[PDB]
């Protein structure tokens, strides 16, 4: 049912699965917005697939020609497949639209379940081939800021009562490769193309006259060519076609709307912004420099990734909680983090 | 079956499952009134939609157009789906009430199911934007909430037998940003828009003459159209135009009821109200100030999840139980606190 | 089938689950009595929906119009259709009880559907309302009495080898606010109205001639209005409605029932009897006042809670125990309490 | 199918599930004969009205009124549906074994369900009102068995190397009061009373002629009162009479067998046999004196439900073997007591 195809499509985790595996446990692996994009521009086109053709919506059958009335139920049974399986055979059947009309009302939801898969694609490339990779090293990254507080706020208790910088350095030494910008960026280019080439094809599907649908059939080859009791041609209508336009106007303006979400993101590092580090940057064991921004290269990313997924990081959130008390500077930030007492 | 829509939809937990993840472990992230608005407002569309469509209400298929008795089954269902098809057509049909009543009798389930949507993007973009950063802020402030009653019992039993207010400060801080408050407001006035638009869109339905579901088809396009044993026109019905009539001035009365919800919804401050941090002023080791109040600022949305999700404090049902104690003044606070040996 | 219906909603724990969730664990939240009222209440509509359209107690489509022999079936089928969506309109059809009939014949299940909803709206308004709040309050009661029940066996260990009352306290002072048996009664009495309602519509429709299901239906508006071929009028039938009478008639037999259990309920001072903390006044830690009894307030419900869901606690179960055993006066109570050795 | 209804009602745990919840785990809290008795009679009906509209015994409608050959499909299709719903109206059929043999014929497996719900009631009253006491009260006894039993090879090792009958004056305690046997009691013959009307219907409608399923129908009521083309009456016949009376039958068998079990089950007393608390008057920490026959009182039900859930008891296993061990006599109780070493 309709409601049962909302469900599934909208309202449940379609495509919002965290990956089932504890290599990434709390690991977002892709960002908010590209997740959004993905789940949008693959689970909208399958969504409007099986609106087409609710038991509701539908009247039935997709193809009626009209047999004459002497014509019995399965001769017209027969005329209505022989050209709903014609409209390939251009000699068959005379439209004025043309046949490539004909062979999109025919084989619209195959059109919409490719858009799908190649706007899949891209995000399944990602999420196979370079999700691990930056998993891993954010989950050391992590790992080794939970550590750094946990020494600093060791190192401020005993005072109450190596020292070497091996994340910043990992950082610029990732400042300088660019591969997972590079496939990140390619693969985010390949999804604004398809959708581009879904808005293309989804507005001349529109664009119909809407009587396209309506065209001329004639089963008159093989023996039936010159049999006289068969009439010459059949008026044979698609049905579904107008739900079928309207599904698809739908469809490319909701491509059009996410068009600029996805150019945005391709422009990873305007995005990157409200540096993440910067808090970190009150700690004595961690050295007073961030050195991330205005680069395309893998830094941006892990900088948008970091600030992503830190929310999980207890040693970050006592960092940005001191952060914000310092604004108004009544205390102290050491003195806050002792009292703190947050190593785990 | 209708009873199983029923158990689907409302007696099921239905947009009510908690985050399925252990990041926010019972944390609602959203308030009870908000909740059962987007619970309404979208699965009473839906239900609608599968009742109006239900095997039992349902005579059958969703338009006839009586054909003539000389006309074949087939030949009847070819009228049938055609007028099905073209009421999209304005020149094949020529209805007195026009076209667009025609347009929604035949899309009515999907024009609900577009304000189901619509009213759950919203709450989504809440969840998805705006929970996290709200859910790792409270679960820190239950946690030094918690800390804070912690040493205070300690500090009362080491007297029978840093001191930093960070959490105050903290709320300070949100007293003056307001980035979540603004996405919360604008996301209830959204969902409000919403909703008055589905009220008018229902109304306008509703209003129909009822007659408007008859509509005269015309099958004269094509080869058809200088035909002389097919008839001029047939005479059309839309079947389940009255239950979506009925369907729709329900939904109606449900959403203008719920509309004073959100519009109370939307004057956070006035809902700001039972000071959940008053019963902590009676702690040695919390400072005696609130300051939360009169403010379209994000701190009293934090003070309403509070108010929303501080039961499960054990510290938090302590104080309290303490509070409710003194109204009769028989004993005394900490002579309470020490006795209760409540500190997990 | 009629027998799984049987077993999803009588001998399945329909609306019977516990609450899914951490929070309250092995708590009822809801009386035994209510919790039956409100099942059947709402489970029984729902069961007689499922009946009435079972496949072996239907014969097939629910209304039959008996067009002319000339008829074809899809014209027969386009009469009965008509008929079924012009129930509504009073100009097509003529029938002698009215219009009134067969609107509700036609929507029988969606007033049973209307009824167990409003059933089931005061329960589940209680439940995400007024019951995390007895929850909490009753967890506290629960774990205050077994640590004064473990206090109390200690020192009788210790002599053969605070004392503040804060338990007492607290239901004192529950005394006093009434908002939780406000609501509760608002809710049952809310529930009672809607039964009340629910009785007076089935006994209208129990009530009914049994031919009010028989209508003149006139295909006769539009281009057929001046038709000859056609008959000026037809003559159909709605099937199901003896089921639905029948039907009708045991809901409002088993409302009518039922209706009676919720005044008992209305009236929780009465049913405020056989005290639970009777047992624990023999604690030398615990205070000799009961002081629950004689009041329209929370404390009458918190003492029916407390003795619906108190069977759980172990202290309970041996003060019981020894209170059993006292009324042969054998032995003693601290003696009997010492030797039990129950504390957890 | 029937194989999948079988399994369902008779290969699988119908209505033999154990409580689910931590509350009750390993207690039956229902005797194996009643268990028995309860299952059978509520699954028996389910399975019969599953039988008799199988898709394989089941040729098709339920009835079918042999309309004149002149009638098209669908007025034959009216005929019969009109007919199905005038079994009811007497006026439109005159039948010669009268109308409540169709009544019976149309709604028996509304009877069935119905029989099978006031059987499953007494049960399902038993386990939501009686049983969470009997449960406490017997967990505490085995608990209390466990710990003399404990106590007692504790004091054997010792000399190897309070002293209270808590227990015994509980259950003499139960010797007095009789709430509990009285609603088991109440329950049984409820059951008992339901199984007899259950036998004389089943009776009634196996004895009718078998042709009381062919009445005579008459669709002469409103406009086609005085039609001429119409015959002034049909021959419908109600299939699967047939199958409903053999099934009413091997009902009516196996319940006149089950009732003389239902009678057994009610004299409790005479059940009360093979003391369970024998075995444990040779601890010396257990006083020799078992008290628990010859009563219309909740001990006989206690000691039923001793002896039904007993054997999950390792101190009952041991002082069992003990006992039978001692039928020999070669040993001596204390040595074998001691030797054993069963304490956890
Ligand atoms: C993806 C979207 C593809 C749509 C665009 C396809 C380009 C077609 C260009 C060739 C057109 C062509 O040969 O001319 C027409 C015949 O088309 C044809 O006979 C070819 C029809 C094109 C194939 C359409 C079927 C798409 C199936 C997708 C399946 C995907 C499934 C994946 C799981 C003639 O007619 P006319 O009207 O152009 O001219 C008639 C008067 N000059
Ligand atoms: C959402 C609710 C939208 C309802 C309001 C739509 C505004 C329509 C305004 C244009 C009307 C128009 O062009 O005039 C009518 C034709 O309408 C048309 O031909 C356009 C019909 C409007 C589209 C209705 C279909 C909604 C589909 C929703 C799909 C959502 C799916 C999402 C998953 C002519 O006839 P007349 O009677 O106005 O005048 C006839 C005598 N002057
Ligand atoms: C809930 C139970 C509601 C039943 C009582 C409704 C009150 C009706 C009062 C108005 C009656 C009225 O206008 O008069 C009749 C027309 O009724 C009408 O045309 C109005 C029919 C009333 C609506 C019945 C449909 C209920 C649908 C429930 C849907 C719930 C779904 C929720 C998920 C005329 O005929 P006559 O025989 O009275 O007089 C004919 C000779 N004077
Ligand atoms: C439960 C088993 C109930 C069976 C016994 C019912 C007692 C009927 C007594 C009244 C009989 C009566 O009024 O007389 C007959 C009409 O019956 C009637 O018109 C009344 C028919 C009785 C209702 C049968 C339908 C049972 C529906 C059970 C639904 C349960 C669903 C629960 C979920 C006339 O005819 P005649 O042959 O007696 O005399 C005809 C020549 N003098
Ligand atoms: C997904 C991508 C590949 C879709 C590309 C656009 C498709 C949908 C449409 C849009 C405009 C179309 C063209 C419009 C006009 C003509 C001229 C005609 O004599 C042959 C077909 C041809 C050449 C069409 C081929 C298909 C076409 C290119
Ligand atoms: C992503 C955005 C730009 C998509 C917007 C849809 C545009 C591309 C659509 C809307 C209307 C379409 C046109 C409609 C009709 C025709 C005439 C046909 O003989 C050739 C294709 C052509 C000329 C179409 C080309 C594509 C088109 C211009
Ligand atoms: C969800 C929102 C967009 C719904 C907006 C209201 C819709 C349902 C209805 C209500 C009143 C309607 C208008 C009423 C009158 C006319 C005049 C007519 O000559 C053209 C259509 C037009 C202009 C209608 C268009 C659709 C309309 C605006
Ligand atoms: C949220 C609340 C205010 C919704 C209440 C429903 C209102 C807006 C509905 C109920 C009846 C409706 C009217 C019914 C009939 C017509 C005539 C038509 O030619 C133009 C639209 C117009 C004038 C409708 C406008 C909207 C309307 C006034
Ligand atoms: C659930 C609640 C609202 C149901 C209320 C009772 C319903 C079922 C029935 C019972 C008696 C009925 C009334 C009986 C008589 C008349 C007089 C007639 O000229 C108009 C309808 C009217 C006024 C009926 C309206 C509907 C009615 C009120
Ligand atoms: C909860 C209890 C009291 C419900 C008992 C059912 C009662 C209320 C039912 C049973 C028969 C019913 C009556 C049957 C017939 C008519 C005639 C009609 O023209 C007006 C309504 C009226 C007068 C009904 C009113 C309601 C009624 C009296
Ligand atoms: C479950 C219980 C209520 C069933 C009771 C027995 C039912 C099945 C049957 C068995 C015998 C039957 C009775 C036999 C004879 C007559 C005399 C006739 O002139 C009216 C019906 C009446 C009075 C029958 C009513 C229904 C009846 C009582
Ligand atoms: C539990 C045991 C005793 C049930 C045994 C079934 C008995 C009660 C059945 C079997 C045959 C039945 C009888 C068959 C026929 C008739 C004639 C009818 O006009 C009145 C009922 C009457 C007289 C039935 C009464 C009940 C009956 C005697
Ligand atoms: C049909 O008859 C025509 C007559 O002109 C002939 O040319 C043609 O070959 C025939 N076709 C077949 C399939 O026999
Ligand atoms: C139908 O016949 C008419 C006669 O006036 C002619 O004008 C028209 O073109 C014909 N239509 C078709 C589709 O051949
Ligand atoms: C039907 O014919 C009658 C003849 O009196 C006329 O009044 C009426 O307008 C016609 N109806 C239609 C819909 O053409
Ligand atoms: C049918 O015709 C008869 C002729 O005697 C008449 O008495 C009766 O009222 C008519 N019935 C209807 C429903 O018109």
């Amino acid at each position: 049912a309709i409601a049962q195809l909302a469900t599934e499509y909208v309202f449940s985790d379609f495509l919002l699965k965290e990956p089932t595996e504890p290599k990434f446990k709390g690991l977002r692996l892709e960002l908010a917005v590209d997740k959004m994009v993905t789940c949008i521009a693959v689970g909208l086109p399958l969504l409007l697939i099986s609106l087409a053709f609710a038991q509701e919506i539908s009247i039935g059958t997709q193809i009626s020609c009209f047999s004459p009335s002497s014509f019995s139920w399965r001769q017209a049974a027969f005329v209505d497949s022989y050209c709903w399986a014609a409209v390939q055979q251009k000699n068959s059947l005379q439209s004025e639209s043309g046949n490539l009309p004909l062979w999109l009302h025919k084989f619209f939801p195959y059109i919409l379940l490719l858009f799908a898969i190649l706007l899949y694609l891209p995000p399944l490339f990602w999420r196979f081939a370079a999700a691990p990779h930056i998993c891993s090293d954010l989950k050391f990254i992590m790992e080794e800021l939970d550590k750094v507080y946990n020494r600093a706020i060791k190192a401020a208790k005993s005072a109450r009562d190596f020292k070497y910088p091996i994340v910043e350095q990992y950082l610029k030494t990732k400042k300088n490769s660019n591969n997972l910008i590079i496939k990140y960026i390619s693969c985010r280019l390949l999804t604004l193309i398809i959708i581009l080439l879904a808005c293309i094809y989804l507005g001349y599907y529109f664009s119909l006259s809407s009587l396209s649908d309506e065209f001329v059939c004639s089963i008159k080859s093989g023996i039936l060519r010159n049999d006289s009791t068969v009439p010459d041609q059949f008026q044979c209508k698609l049905i579904a076609v107008g739900i079928f336009q309207l599904l698809s106007v739908i469809n490319l303006v909701v491509y059009v709307l996410l068009a600029p979400v996805v150019v945005y993101t391709l422009f990873v590092p305007f995005r990157q912004k409200t540096d993440v580090l910067k808090v970190y940057e009150i700690l004595p064991t961690f050295d007073v420099l961030h050195f991330k921004s205005e680069g395309y290269n893998d830094l941006s990313l892990y900088n948008l990734f970091l600030e992503e997924n830190i929310s999980e990081v207890k040693s970050y959130k006592c960092l940005k909680v001191l952060e914000n008390i310092k604004s108004s500077g009544q205390g102290i930030d050491p003195m806050l983090l002792l009292t703190n007492l947050g190593m785990i």
